[PDB]
């Protein structure tokens, strides 16, 4: 028999890094 | 007789950076 | 007998954006 179909998508990736600091007051 | 579905793929990549912080 | 399992699926969605940065200096 032929191979089965592809598996499901993997899970959602991790959050990105924080943004840079805000502007001086 | 087809095989079963494959395994789940890899975790996605890290998200993009957040926005700049608040003014001081 | 059956075939072998299929290949892995694709990678998942990109992760969410990070949080806002820290405050600026006073």
């Amino acid at each position: 028999g032929p191979p089965g179909p592809p598996g499901p998508p993997g899970p959602v990736g991790p959050p990105g890094p924080p943004g840079p600091p805000g502007p001086p007051g």
